[PDB]
């Protein structure tokens, strides 16, 4: 069935037999970029290679990164637990060109790795590109010789990347797995692999030029290729994630595939023990700013689902060492953070575990108050409550009451914050006034 460990190093083998030089995963944290919080996709660490900026000895490459989608442009927090697809952490298989080869490699490499490596069935195979992309449709119809009918020619919004509001970008090619009638949409069609053109460059004005050497970027997500491979219908079911849902029904007693909200606890933790071990052995440290605030929030939000499963002491701690066990041999580092790691979980969990508690029966309270006398939200007052005397992150604050039907007074919370400002300058993070209720989304009551 093949494991999450043969694939990413059958990927990397097979790169390397292309020319492509091995390049190991840069870490979570970017070592010169402050305004990137964490390394979300492949190519990042080779950014300003692709910017002809950097030079390197090799112009083909490929790795296995190490990526967070939780912060900026490319935030999955708020959906994690709640979907089958979605993660914190994950890994990016890509392969990357730096003025190398173009489309057609691009193309018959990655038809090569799904159907001669990976054994995916050709007919169960299909294929976007850019509408105007007509190189590309050539390539897969006649080169490849992928039938019109399992050929989607898509949209700017779907097969037209960027880099950004300006420099490089092209259109984009993905490959799709067709899991069977008993699926829908985008999930019976599953997207595997997503193949990235750099062509062009856009101007400040809004105006494309070609590239004088065009680029080639590849991403395809370990864990979704897995479920695939292993017959599985979620990431969380394959044989590197499964063993952490398991630690949660162990530790609560709870079973995985009764009840919705049970499973969404399971998956929370789950994703979340993956996260925290490889953002703190990476280096973070929890905090109430940036890059440790976003620890602290996913760390706090874990430690919420574990308690709504009935979990009443510190259990993360113990997750971290199933993590290292089941990653150590693709990431062997791990090991020597395991004990370093595990005791700032624990700390971090034996810290606000009882404020957590408190916090909870503070919040429902209010909550049951709430619905009781007719209101359809919380107060601006009852949320700084809850962010300032019980540590609640804002963003726990808000899907804690919307379980409830409730939402939370967004305008009246922003007062709030203007009216402790002025009580504290009368009675490192700077923010403009009026944007304080942005920044409390991203810092700690106390950063603030």
């Amino acid at each position: 069935s093949l494991s999450a460990h043969e694939i990413r190093e059958l990927f990397l083998s097979f790169f390397e037999k292309k020319g492509h030089t091995r390049v190991k995963s840069a870490p979570l944290v970017p070592e010169n970029d402050p305004t990137l919080l964490f390394v979300n996709a492949g190519m990042v660490p080779f950014k300003n290679v692709f910017l002809g900026l950097e030079k390197r000895p090799y112009k083909r490459a490929t790795s296995c990164q190490k990526c967070l989608r939780v912060s900026g442009k490319h935030n999955d927090l708020e959906q994690v637990g709640y979907t089958s697809r979605h993660h914190t952490f994950f890994e990016m298989l890509g392969n990357f060109s730096f003025g190398d080869y173009f489309k057609k490699e691009a193309i018959e490499y990655a038809w090569e790795f799904v159907t001669e490596v990976l054994k995916l069935p050709k007919e169960k195979l299909y294929v976007s590109v850019y509408k105007d992309d007509e190189e590309a449709y050539r390539i897969w119809n006649e080169h490849i010789g992928i039938p019109s009918e399992r050929i989607w020619r898509l949209g700017e919004e779907d097969n037209f990347w960027q880099m950004g509001d300006v420099g490089p970008c092209g259109p984009s090619s993905e490959i799709y797995v067709d899991r069977g009638e008993e699926y829908e949409g985008d999930e019976r069609y599953l997207e595997i692999w997503n193949l990235v053109f750099m062509q062009y460059n856009r101007d400040e004005n809004g105006v494309l030029t070609p590239l004088p050497h065009p680029n080639i970027d590849t991403g395809m997500g370990l864990e979704r290729i897995a479920s695939v491979l292993q017959g599985k219908n979620s990431n969380f079911e394959i044989d590197i994630i499964f063993p952490l849902i398991q630690f949660g029904e162990e530790v609560s007693g709870k079973k995985y595939g009764e009840k919705f909200e049970t499973d969404v606890a399971l998956r929370v933790i789950a994703d979340h023990l993956r996260a925290i071990t490889f953002a703190i052995s990476d280096g973070v440290i929890p905090s109430n700013e940036g890059r440790g605030y976003v620890i602290r929030r996913i760390l706090r939000r874990a430690m919420r689902f574990g308690y709504k499963l009935g979990i009443e002491n510190p259990f993360l701690y113990k997750g971290v060492d199933l993590v290292v066990d089941i990653m150590k041999e693709p990431y062997p580092e791990l090991e020597l953070s395991r004990e370093f790691v595990k005791g700032i979980v624990k700390g971090e969990e034996k810290r606000f575990i009882k404020t957590l508690k408190a916090g909870m029966e503070y919040i429902q309270e209010v909550i049951q108050k709430a619905l009781e006398e007719g209101r359809k939200t919380l107060s601006g007052k009852e949320v700084f409550t809850a962010y300032d005397t019980y540590g609640f992150p804002v963003d726990l604050i808000d899907e804690i009451a919307r379980e409830k039907g409730l939402g939370i007074d967004l305008e009246g919370f922003q007062c709030e914050l203007e009216e402790q400002r002025e009580r504290a300058r009368k009675h490192p993070v700077y923010s403009h006034l009026k944007e304080l209720g942005k920044t409390s989304a991203f810092v700690g009551a106390a950063a603030l």
